[PDB]
């Protein structure tokens, strides 16, 4: 009825900022944004306090989306308070699993965002060392996975 979802990547400056804003848009368009608490976080602390990478911001803005996220790191509390933690790749999945083992009575389902892709691209690859086209690929996978995810989580 209210559900919570945390999107997670490694730095929380390129992928999960995009996933969060795409999902937030989707749920606003669908007029159910009240039924959702949405956030994104990082496996590491390298970029804590910083706003999304410039390339992430340009990608979003050219699809009409904006974000006010500043990077934060995932914590122990996040495994108890969020219903879904959706991450980008298998090392993120690994680290979050190791980390959830430290909590006991973890509430969150941890899954690859790519699990919901109709086109089956399971991994959303880190675009940090790439170029604008790669940020666009990440954007496109996030739209596909977030639409199919919202339909399944009832």
């Amino acid at each position: 009825v209210t559900k919570s979802v945390l999107f997670v990547c490694l730095g929380n400056i390129c992928r999960s900022p995009i996933a969060e804003a795409v999902f937030r848009k989707l749920v606003t368009d669908q007029n159910i944004s009240d039924n959702w608490v949405i956030d994104s976080g990082a496996v590491s602390d390298w970029n804590v306090g910083r706003s999304p990478d410039p390339r992430a911001v340009s990608c979003l803005r050219n699809h009409g989306i904006n974000t006010a996220h500043k990077a934060r790191q995932v914590t122990k509390e996040d495994f108890v308070t969020f219903d879904y933690i959706l991450c980008m790749d298998e090392s993120n999945l690994r680290d979050l699993n190791r980390k959830s083992n430290q909590v006991k009575n973890c509430r969150a389902k941890i899954e690859l965002l790519g699990s919901y892709d109709p086109q089956k691209q399971l991994i959303i690859e880190d675009p940090y060392y790439g170029n604008d086209a790669d940020f666009e690929t990440v954007y496109q996978q996030c739209v596909r996975c977030c639409r199919a995810f919202l339909e399944k989580v009832r």
